[PDB]
């Protein structure tokens, strides 16, 4: 459970926001790519697993299961490449959610920052500071506690 | 203490690699731009900031301390912008220590990947997990202790 994390591709302004969030918390961290590629994914989760253990990957679609780059990367940082096959069907409206309301975020804060990528990473902010527990709190607390 | 970071700026392949250290720690995280501007500085403080509670950032130089992009960017994410003077004279040394050990393992990796910035990833994630206790495990129970 600590080491789970799921990725979720979504689409804004003719733009691809790429994010992964760490299913037990909430917490997510996320990026603007012009399109999904094996080599954007596979770069995003060498990125993500120097940053949080990441033990388990629930990839967002059969391309980057598949891609021999996002494979490569996941042998690279010792990730369990899985499914995101929601045999638990609340976790897609969860993730559906999660999109809609990261977006409504990003429009509150849109006109703050020129670019896309810099309105994402605000609301990237507000997320995890959202409180009771915070999305950074709770992950921090859920690996600190898998430590000892 | 928890809150407390470094910024570091290092060269490599004609290219700069910014840092970020969490002091208490040693855990980092790290990217590859073409040079240090104001704006790159801001933008990597605010996904920085999103990412963990960062209070205090101890700035690399004074033309990042003058900016108003990175003076912006500070205000918006709630940290205290202080100058990086190492008035404690070891700081500087284990920065040095620390881009020169960086390197080194950039160079270890370095024919895995086409691209610098890959390298550089490859290098945080070594860096983070090398272990007693690594990097990202201390991080994580400085902060988790932090909360309670
Ligand atoms: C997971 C590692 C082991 C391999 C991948 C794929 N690279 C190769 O197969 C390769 C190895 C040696 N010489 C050339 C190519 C690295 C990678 C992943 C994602 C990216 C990248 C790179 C990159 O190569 O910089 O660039 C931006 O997005
Ligand atoms: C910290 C926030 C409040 C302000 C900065 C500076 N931007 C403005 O002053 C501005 C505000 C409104 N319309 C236009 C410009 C945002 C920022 C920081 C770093 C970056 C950026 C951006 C960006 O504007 O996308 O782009 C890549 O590196
Ligand atoms: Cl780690
Ligand atoms: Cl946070």
């Amino acid at each position: 459970s600590p080491g789970i994390w799921q990725l979720d591709c979504t689409h804004l302004e003719g733009k691809v926001i790429l994010v992964a969030v760490h299913v037990a918390s909430g917490y997510i961290e996320a990026e603007v790519i012009p399109a999904e590629t094996g080599q954007e994914t596979a770069y995003f989760l060498l990125k993500l697993a120097g940053r949080w253990p990441v033990k388990t990957v629930h990839t967002d679609n059969g391309s980057n299961f598949t891609s021999t780059t996002v494979k490569a990367a996941c042998w690279w940082a010792g990730i369990k490449q899985e499914d995101g096959i929601p045999y638990n069907p609340q976790s897609q409206g969860v993730i559906e959610s999660m999109n809609k309301e990261l977006k409504k975020i990003i429009g509150q804060v849109r006109d703050q920052a020129e670019h896309l990528k810099t309105a994402v990473q605000m609301a990237v902010f507000i997320h995890n500071h959202k409180r009771g527990y915070s999305a950074g709190e709770r992950i921090v607390d859920i690996i600190a506690t898998d430590i000892q």
